[PDB]
C-alpha cells in the first residue's frame, strides 16, 4: 500500500529497517512469517506468480495450487481495496507476489537471513555471477549450506543438459513458489535459460521482492558469459537491480566478492570470500566495508 | 479543449502562469483542486489511468474504482463532448487523464506546490537522477519531507528487490492514481522497472500533466545507470520531456541541480541543493537563476 | 480522384497554383471552402481522422462526431465512386480526409493564408523546429497571432507536463479535427508525443493535406533533441515530406528560417525572421528568396 | 502459368520479346489489350490489386469494383486452374494481378509504350528519382506529356501536404486499377508514403509486371533522400528490381539518365535527357547504348 | 523416418549414394519415383507444399489440388505413423514435403539429372548466383535446354516488373508443385521477391529435398546485389546450406563455377564453364574437381 | 522436483554424480531406464515434446502417440502433484519431457553412455561443429558407430537439399522422440534448420536434459558459417549450455576435440581425436585432461 511519513516516523522507519538487518536474530523474520502463513484460513490464497504466457498461478499456504477461488476483497489501511480471484486454475483478479501481509508498516528491508563466518547475509535475491575459472554451480551450493547453517538448503534445477533437470518454465516457477513457502535457503541452479517471455520478465523483477518480504534467501547463479551487448546488459541490470545482494568472483581463483544491500536507502557492504575445493568439487568457503556507488559500476564492468 | 486568442487574451494568460508559479502562495492549486473534486458528484469518475495492457481503470473522488458506470456525454466550452462509460472494471468509453476539469482556462501552469530554503517548487513531476555517488532514494525522500512541510508525503513503492514492495505493473498505478487524489506531495521509489509496455508507456507521458492540474507533485527517482542507448536515451527523454521539474546529481557528493519548467512558454530556473547524512542514512536539505536550451541539454549529457 | 492533362490543360493549372499562392486574396481559399462545407446538407458527413488504433471518426460540418450514417456512395467526375459509412462511431466505408470535394480540379495548392511583415504564408502544416536556445512555444503563439490577423487563432495543446494538458491521443485528433473545420489559424503544441501508433502515422500524412485542401495552417512545434537517429530521421522526414512549410531556427538566436513550399512542382521560398521578447515571455515577429533542393537538405542538416 | 522450351520455341520467344520493345508499332501492345478487356464478359474480374491490410479488391473492365461474384473456375494451357471468388467486397479466392489473360504465350516482353526524341520508351514501371537538384516532380509530368503524345496522360496524386491531395492508401490503389485499365500514360506523384503495410509491399512487387502486362506506363517518383540505410536499400531495390526503366538525375542541373530493361533476360539500354523550365515551372524535354550490369551499379550508387 | 546402421550398412549406404551421382544413368532416378507417383491410388494426395501464411496446399499425382480428403493413416517401416488430412482446401494434418515415400531406404543421394559437356548434374536445387556482368537470366535458360537435353524444360516465371509475371507467391509455390510432379528439368526466374514470409521460409529450406527426393532439377536465379548485411547473408545461406548445387559468376565475363553436393557426407565438386552470346541475348554454354570446405567459404566472399 | 541438502548428503550426492560418469558400467544408465519405461502402465504418457508451435505431443513407451488422455495426477516426494492431460493429439495438462520419473534423487549426472578408444563419453547431447575443412557429418556417422560399439545407431535427417530429407519441424521431433525412447545412441543430421519457433527453441533447451535422464546420447551437427553474430553467438551459446559435451574441429585437418561436462558441479575433460577416410567417405576414429572455464570460452571463439 503507500505510507505517509514526516521527519519522526521516516527516522523510526529507517532505525528499524537498519535493524532489521544488522541486529535482529539472523532468520527471525523468515520464522515470523512462517506463523503468518501458518496462522492462515486453509484455502486462503498467499502466493501468485507468473507462468510464462504472463498469466499468474495461485498457491495455499501448503504450496498447493489453488485452481479455484471465489471473488473476495479485503480493504486495507489506506484504504486501498485487495481482490483475489482465481478461476480454472489461473488468477482472474489479484497481483503478483504475496497475497497476504507478511511485512506490514516494515517494508524496505532486507532481513537478515543468516550470519557465516563473521558476516550477515541478507534474505531476498543474491546473484552468483562474474567470468573467469571461479566455478559458480559449486559456489551456490556451498553458501546454501552454509546459510542454511542447522537447516539444509532447497535446491531448484532448471535448464541444464543433465540427468533430472526440468527445461519447463512452468514447472520450474512451481518449484520456486514451492521452496519459498517452505525453505529459508534455496538455491537456484541456472538462471540462464531465463534470460524473453512475459513469464521470465515477471520473475526477475518480482523474486528478489518475494523473497525479502518472506524473509528467505534465493542464490542464483547467472553466466555473463556471451558477447551479446543485448544479453549481457540484461544480466548486468539483473545483477544491478534486481539482487539484493551480489556474489560475483574475481582475477583470483576461488576468491568471491559479496556486495549486500541492506535496506531501502541504506548503504550497500561488502566483504571478500576465500574457498577451496575437496573430493567430488565439494567447496568450502573459509571462515577466520561500506562501498560507494562509483565502485558498485565497478565491479558491474567484470562482466564484459 | 482547444483555446482561442488574440494578443490580448494571449497576453493576460501568459500572466496569470507567471503569477501560478511566482505569486500564489504555495499549495494554492491544490487546495483549489481538492474543492472542486469534492463537488463532484457521488460515484462520478474524475481520473482514469492505463493499467499494463494499455486498458484504463476508472475512480471516483474518493479513490475508489469504479465498475460500472453507464455512458454519460459533457459538452464542453469548445463545443467538444466528452462520454464515459465504465463496463466490466474497465473504461469503454473515455480518456486516460482527469475526467473533470480542474482547470478550466487557466492551462499551461506549474503550479507552485511549495517554497523550501528560500526556493519555489513547481507541482508536476520531478525525475531525480544522475550518475555518481549521491544516493537518489534518500534524496527523493527528503524531498518529499521538505516540500510536505506542515504536511506528511505519501511514499508509493515499486520495483526494488526489498521487503513488501509491490512488483505488479496494475497495484502501481492504483497506488499512483490514490495518491495523486489525496495527497500533495507523493514519492515514488524506483521508476526503474517502468523504464515497455503500453501502460508504461501512458504513465510516462501522463503523469508529469496529471499532477500539474492537480497542483500535487510527484518525485521520482530514476537510475540513468545501464549503458544501452536504447533506454538510456529514453531516461533523457523522460528526464527531458515527460518532467515538469528535474532534479540531478552533480561532480560533488551531496550537491544537487534542479531545473524547473515554470510555465508554458516561460523560462527554465535553475538553483543548488548542498545536502548531508544524519543517523541511518536519513538525508538533509541545508537551507541558508534562468537557464537557456544549450545549457539543459549539457545537463542532459550527464547520463552518459 | 485521377486527372488527366495535355500540354495545355497542364500549363493552366500550373498557372492556377502559382496564383493560389502568390496572387489569390489572402486567405481567400480558407473562405472559399467555408462556403462549401455550409452549403452541404445537414448530418452530411465532411471529415475522417484516424484515431490512435487506425481506425477512423467521422465528423459533421459543425464539428460534431457522426456515430451513425447509413451507406450512401457517391459516383465523381472520374466515374469513381465514393461510399460513406459510420457505424456505432467509427467509419465502416470511407477514406481518412476530407469527404466532400473542397478542390474539385484545382489541387496541388499551397493556398496563400496570410500575409504578414512582408510576406505571404502557406496554409497547410507549417513545423516549428530546431536545436538550440531559440524558444520553440513563444514562437508558435507568435506566430499564430501574426497569421491570425484580425481573427483568434486556435490552440490545440497535447503531451506536456503542464496544467491542463491532454496527452490522450484520441482527445488530441478530435482536438485538431474541430480545429481546422472552424478556424483558419491552428497552433499546435507539441507534436512531440506523436513523434509510433498507425494513428500517429496517419496523422503525419494527413494533416498537411487536409489544412492545405481547407486553406488553413496548423502550426506545430517539434523539437529534433533526441540523439537517436531512429526518431532524428522521422523527425527530418516529417520537416522534409509531410510539411507545407517548415520554420526552423539558426545560429542567432531570436532568427529564424521560413522555407515554404509554394505549390506542386514549385521552388520553394526562404526568408527570415527576427523576433523579441516583451513581458511574461510574449514574443513579436518584427515586420521592416528561391531556395533549391541541395539547400533545403543543409538546413535539414541543423536537426543532428 | 508455366511454359515449356526446347531451343527452337525458345529462340522463337526470345526474338518476339525483342520484336514487342524495337520493332512493334509503339503504343499497340496496349491498344490489343484494350481489346481484350473490352471483349470480357460483363462483371467479369479482370484486375484485383492489394488494399493495406494485404487482402484484394477485384474491378471489372469499366473500373468498377466487384462486391460479390461467385466461384467460378478456369482450367488454363498447362493444366492448371484459376479461381476468383469475391464475397463482400474482397476476394476469397483468386491472386493478385491481371484476371484475365493479356499476353498468352507472348510473357516477358517491355512493349514500346512511346516514341519520342528519338527514343523507344518501354511499358511498365518507370522510377523517377535521384540527388541534387534536378526537380523530379516536374518530370514526371513532362516524360507523361511526352509518352502521351497525341493522348492525354493520367496524375494519380498520393502523400503529399498539397490541396486535393489523397492520403488514404486504399483510396490510391483504386485510382491506379482505375488508371491502368483506362490509360496508356500514368503518372504516380510520391511514391513517398508507400516508402511498411502488406499492400504497400503488395504494389512495389505487383506494379511493374500489371503494367508492362497491359502495355501502359507508371511514370513514378520516389526521392531517396533519406539518410536511413533501411529505407534507402529499398529505394535502390525498388529501382533495381521492381522497375522496368530508371529515370535518374545526374551531376547536371536538367540533365537526366534513363535505364531501359527492354525484355527478359535482355540488354538493359541507356539515353541521356536535356530539359530546360518555362513559365510556372512546366519542364520540357529537348528533342534532337546498351549498358553492363557493373555500369547499372554504378548509378545506383548516386542514391547514398 | 528414422534409419539404423552399424559399420556394413553404413558402407552399403555410402557406395549406394556415390552410385546414384558418378554411375547410375543420368535421369534414371526421376524415371523412377514417376512410376512410384503413377502408381499411387487415384486422389491420394503425394505432395504439399506451403502457401504464404504458413499453411499448405496439397496436390496428387497429377498436379491436381485436394480441397478435401478425411483422416487416414499409414504405419511406417519404423514404426512411425503418418496422417494425412485435407479440409477446406489446406492440409489439416500431415507435413510438407512429399507425402509417398519415394526413397526408401536410399536416403541422403542427389541423383545424377544429367550428363552435358562431359559433366554429370545433380537433381535437387542449384543457385545461380554472383556479380559482375555475367547475365544470370540467360544463363538459367541455357542449363535448362543443356540439361534438358531430348526434353523441354519447365520454366516458372515470377517478380519481375516483365509482361505476364505471376507475382503472387501462392500461385507461384502451385506452379512449382505443379512443376515438380510433371518435368525433370525446372527453371525459376526470380527467386528475389522470396528473399520474409513463412512461406517463402519454407519453401528456402524444402525445395531443395524435395526436388532431390524426385530427381527433378530446379535452377533458380538470385540476386546478391544489394548491400545490405541482412538479405546478403540470407543470399549465402541459401547458397551454402539451401542449394544442392550452386552456379557462380567469375571474374571473367561469361566464366561461370559449378560447385556440386554429390550425396550426403560426400565430398563437392567443381568444373568451370564458358559461354557465349547468339542472337537475341539466347546464351551457348561451350563444350569441348574436388573443392574442400575452405575453397567454398573462399567462392561465398564472392558475394560481398 | 526440489531437492533438500545438508553437508553430508550433498557429499553423497556428489560422490554418486562423480560415479555415474567415471565408474558406473558404461552404458548401464540407460538399460536401468529401459527397464523402468517398460514397467509402466500400458498407455501412461511417458514422454512430451514441443511441435513447431509450442505445443507439445506426447509418446508412450513404445514411441506411440497419445492422442487422448483424461487428466491424471500423481503426489510426487516433495509433496508436489504432476499432471498429465492429452486431447486432440495435445498436451492439455503437464510439462515437457520425459513424464515419468527416470532418476530419482539421482540428479545432476552426465551418464557413461560408452567407452571407446580409451575414453568414456558422456550421454546428453553432443554437438558436433567449428569451422575449417574437417567433415562434421562423416565425423557424426562415425562416432554413432563407435559409441554404438555393439548397437546399431539411429540417424535422423533434417533439413538437407538431399534425397529423401524430411524438412518438416513436426516430423523431425516425433523422429527424435521416437529415438530416445528406443536407442542409446542417436546421430542427427543438420541442427542448422532449427538455428526461430517457439518448438526449436524447446527442443535446444529441452534434448540435452532429456537424453541425458535416459542414458541416451544425441550427436548433432552444427554448421558455424554464417558470418551473422545474430546466429554465430546462438551456435556458441548452444554449444556452450545446451550441450552435454562437445566435439569441435580444429586447426589440423582430421582432428577433433572432445569437452565434456562429466556432471552437476564437476570439472570439464577434454581429450583429442585423429581421423582418416576410407571408401565413400566412410571416416575412421583411431583409437591408440581436466580444463578450465577460460580455455573453454577460447575454443568457443574458434566459432568467429
Ligand atoms: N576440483 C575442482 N578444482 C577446480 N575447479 C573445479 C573443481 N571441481 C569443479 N570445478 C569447477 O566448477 C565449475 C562449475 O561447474 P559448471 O557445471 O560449469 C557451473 P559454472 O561454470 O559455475 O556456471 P555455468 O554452468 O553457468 O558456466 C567449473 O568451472 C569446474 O571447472
Ligand atoms: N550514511 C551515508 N553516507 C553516504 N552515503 C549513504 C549513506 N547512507 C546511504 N547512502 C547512499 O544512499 C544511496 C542510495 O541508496 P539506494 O537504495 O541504492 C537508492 P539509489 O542508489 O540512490 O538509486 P537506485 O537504487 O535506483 O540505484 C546509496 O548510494 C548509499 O551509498
Ligand atoms: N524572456 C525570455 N527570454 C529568452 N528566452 C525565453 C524567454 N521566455 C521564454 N524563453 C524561452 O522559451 C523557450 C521555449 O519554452 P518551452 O516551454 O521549453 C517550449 P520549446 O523549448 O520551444 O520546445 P520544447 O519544450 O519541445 O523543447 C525556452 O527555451 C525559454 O528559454
Ligand atoms: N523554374 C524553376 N527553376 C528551377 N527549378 C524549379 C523551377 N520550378 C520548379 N523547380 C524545381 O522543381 C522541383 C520539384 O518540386 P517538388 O514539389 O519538390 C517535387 P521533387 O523535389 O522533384 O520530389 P520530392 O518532393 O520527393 O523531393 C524543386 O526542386 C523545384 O526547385
Ligand atoms: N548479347 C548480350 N551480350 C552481353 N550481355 C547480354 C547480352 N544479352 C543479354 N545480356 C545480359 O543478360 C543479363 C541478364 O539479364 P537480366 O534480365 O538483367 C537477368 P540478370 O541481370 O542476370 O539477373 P537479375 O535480373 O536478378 O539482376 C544482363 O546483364 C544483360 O546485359
Ligand atoms: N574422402 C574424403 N576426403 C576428405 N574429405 C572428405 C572426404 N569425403 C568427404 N569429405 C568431406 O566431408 C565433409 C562434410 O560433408 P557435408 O555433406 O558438407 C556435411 P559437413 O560439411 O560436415 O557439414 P555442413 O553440411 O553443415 O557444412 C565435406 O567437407 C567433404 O569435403
Ligand atoms: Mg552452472
Ligand atoms: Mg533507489
Ligand atoms: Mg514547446
Ligand atoms: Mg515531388
Ligand atoms: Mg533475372
Ligand atoms: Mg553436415
Amino acid at each position: 500500500m503507500i505510507h505517509l511519513y514526516d521527519a519522526k516516523s521516516f527516522a523510526k522507519l529507517r532505525a528499524a529497517q537498519y535493524a532489521a538487518f544488522h541486529t535482529d536474530a539472523p532468520g527471525s523474520w523468515f520464522d515470523h512469517t512462517s506463523g503468518v502463513l501458518e496462522s492462515v484460513e486453509d484455502g486462503t490464497p498467499v502466493l501468485a506468480i507468473g507462468v510464462e504466457s504472463g498469466d499468474a498461478i495461485v498457491f495455499d499456504k501448503n504450496a498447493q495450487r489453488i485452481v479455484a477461488y471465489k471473488e473476495k476483497s479485503v480493504k486495507a489501511e489506506d484504504g486501498s481495496v485487495s481482490v483475489v480471484q482465481v478461476e480454472n486454475g489461473f488468477m482472474k483478479q489479484g497481483h503478483r507476489g504475496w497475497l497476504v501481509d507478511l511485512t506490514g508498516e516494515l517494508v524496505g528491508c532486507s532481513p537478515v537471513v543468516a550470519e557465516f563466518g563473521g558476516h550477515r547475509y541478507a534474505s531476498g535475491m543474491v546473484i552468483v555471477t562474474g567470468k573467469g575459472n571461479s566455478g559458480k554451480t559449486p559456489l551456490v551450493h556451498a553458501l546454501g549450506e552454509a546459510l542454511g547453517g542447522k537447516d539444509k538448503y532447497a535446491t531448484v534445477r532448471f535448464g541444464e543438459p543433465l540427468s533430472g533437470y526440468n527445461t519447463d518454465f512452468n514447472v520450474f516457477v512451481d518449484d520456486i513458489a514451492r521452496a519459498m513457502l517452505q525453505h529459508r535457503v534455496i538455491v537456484i541452479d541456472s538462471l540462464k535459460n531465463v534470460i524473453i517471455s512475459r513469464g521470465a520478465f515477471d520473475l526477475l523483477s518480482d523474486i528478489g521482492a518475494m523473497a525479502a518480504s518472506r524473509g528467505c534467501v534465493v542464490i542464483a547463479s547467472l553466466n555473463p558469459t556471451s558477447n551479446d551487448d543485448k544479453i549481457v546488459e540484461l544480466v548486468k541490470e539483473a545483477s544491478r537491480s534486481n539482487s539484493t545482494s551480489l556474489v560475483i568472483s574475481t582475477d583470483v581463483d576461488g576468491e568471491w566478492q559479496v556486495l549486500t544491500r541492506t535496506g531501502e536507502g541504506l548503504q550497500r557492504l561488502t566483504h571478500t570470500l576465500q574457498t577451496s575445493y575437496g573430493e567430488h568439487s565439494v567447496l568450502t568457503i573459509h571462515t577466520s566495508q561500506a562501498s560507494g556507488k562509483a565502485i558498485q559500476t565497478v565491479i558491474k564492468n567484470d562482466e564484459l
